[PDB]
């Protein structure tokens, strides 16, 4: 089992702001780290995989960084469609496990 710790739990930002979210894995997962976005009532959608491989058709304002145990998701310039809960998920080991999520909330 691998435990994923996300920080912060929630944050406040306005449209246009840059936001950073962190994810720590309990042991190394090299670059097998995925970022998901979830809107309330809806399923999680994959934004980044392989730690920093932005999925085709996902906007460039989303970027991932990190390798090993420490990962970051940066949203460089928030659009209103970006307010959501973001999860990291390790895909190194089964069961794949999610962080607790960070809610990015409108200010």
């Amino acid at each position: 089992d691998i435990q994923m710790t996300q920080s912060p739990s929630s944050l406040s930002a306005s449209v246009g702001d840059r936001v950073t979210i962190t994810c720590r894995a309990s042991q190394s997962i090299s670059s097998y780290l995925n970022w998901y976005q979830q809107k309330p009532g809806k399923a999680p959608k994959l934004l980044i995989y392989d730690a920093d491989d932005l999925q085709s058709g996902v906007p460039s304002r989303f970027s991932g960084s990190g390798s090993g145990t420490d990962f970051t998701l940066t949203i460089s310039s928030l659009q209103p469609e970006d307010f959501a809960t973001y999860y990291c998920q390790q895909s190194y080991s089964t069961p794949n496990t999610f962080g607790q999520g960070t809610k990015v909330e409108i200010k």
